[PDB]
């Protein structure tokens, strides 16, 4: 298996006001999308220790009991209107995996879109702030670092197609974003479970089949235990991993507004037995968010395909993805 062409880009001018810094940054970040179409980001400024640290915590400390009551409506018939957030179980001898997804903090009761009802928006389930003290705050405030450092990187991917900085980021804002982040763990389990490895055509042995994003981007962090790999033409190619750095890729909302000048990049998971976190956030416009279609490749740049709401997209690709590779 070939190793894949995944460069590290200091993305720390984007915070800065050295606007020729930016471009060679947008630059690169260009090079990467029409490459493989991953990058990590370094110089990032996020404390990845702590946020590794407390997600193992929550994860190794929470109980059953606590499991059902957070449990997505996939779990738990009770929970009607929890199907993005909240706990994604693991199935003892069957399903390795399990998570915890939360949204924007700034969804409560009293946000329209909930008074709304507006598919999509939840307001999020938290565990008992005595049995988990300091999660909920570390949370909520994880969020807005990584927010901030999307930000960040979607002014560098305006700059990079020959847009203005705020292209992207104009849409991407606190009071209605739909992003999510997901704190996953796969576990360490001896024996494990063969209905939990799936085989791929080529015989690699799978945790998570291939896939799309369903995002604008997506930004990650994950243990320093190899296991992405990224389809390209000549086949599947493993990607290295670094617990210091933010694995960043496009998904198809990027490929629809680009005319699949930045294709969304087929990617999978490999098994691997071995204690570990994948922690992405997905970078999710608001649920009224419409771009314009371009072509950058002609000098018009105009584009033949139809714009889409961003709350359209989500609802119809959350349900695809499951759809094709199974309830997480
Ligand atoms: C490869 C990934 C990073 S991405 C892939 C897979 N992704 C999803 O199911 C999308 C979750 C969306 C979330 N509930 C929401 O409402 O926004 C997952 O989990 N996988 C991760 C993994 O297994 O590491
Ligand atoms: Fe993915």
């Amino acid at each position: 298996v070939s190793k894949a062409n995944v460069p590290k880009i200091d993305v720390s001018p984007l915070f800065g006001d050295d606007q020729a810094a930016k471009m060679r940054v947008a630059q690169q970040i260009d090079a990467a999308s029409r490459d493989t179409g991953f990058f990590y980001a370094v110089n990032h400024g996020i404390n990845v220790q702590r946020l590794s640290q407390k997600t193992k915590e929550f994860h190794m400390s929470i109980t059953p009991e606590e499991k059902w009551d957070l449990a997505i409506r996939a779990y738990n018939k009770e929970h009607q209107d929890q199907v993005r957030a909240g706990y994604y179980l693991s199935i003892p001898g069957k399903k390795a995996v399990e998570s915890f997804c939360y949204l924007n903090p700034n969804f409560t009761p009293d946000h329209p879109r909930i008074q709304a009802k507006t598919p999509t928006h939840e307001v999020n389930v938290w565990p008992d702030e005595t049995k988990h003290p300091g999660f909920q705050d570390f949370a909520e405030q994880y969020y807005w670092d990584v927010f901030g450092l999307s930000s960040a990187l979607l002014k560098g991917y305006a700059l990079a197609l020959g847009k203005e900085e705020n292209f992207f980021a104009r849409h991407f804002k606190p009071d209605d974003t739909l992003a999510s982040v997901v704190l996953i763990r796969y576990p360490y389990l001896d024996p494990y479970p063969e209905a939990a490895i799936k085989t791929a055509a080529d015989g690699t042995k799978l945790s998570f089949e291939w896939h799309e994003d369903v995002s604008l981007i997506t930004v990650l962090y994950q243990s320093n235990v190899q296991n992405l790999q990224v389809e390209t033409a000549a086949g599947y190619q493993d990607i290295e991993a670094d617990d210091t750095g933010y694995l960043i890729n496009c998904g198809s909302y990027m490929a629809h507004l680009t005319n699949n000048y930045y294709k969304a990049p087929i990617h999978r998971v490999k098994w691997v037995n071995a204690e570990r976190q994948s922690l992405p956030f997905f970078v999710n416009l608001g649920y009224d968010s419409v771009i314009d279609p371009f072509d950058p490749r002609e000098p018009n740049g105009k584009s033949d395909r139809e714009p889409l709401s961003y709350g359209d997209y989500l609802q119809n690709g959350l349900v695809s993805l499951i759809n094709k590779n199974g309830q997480t």
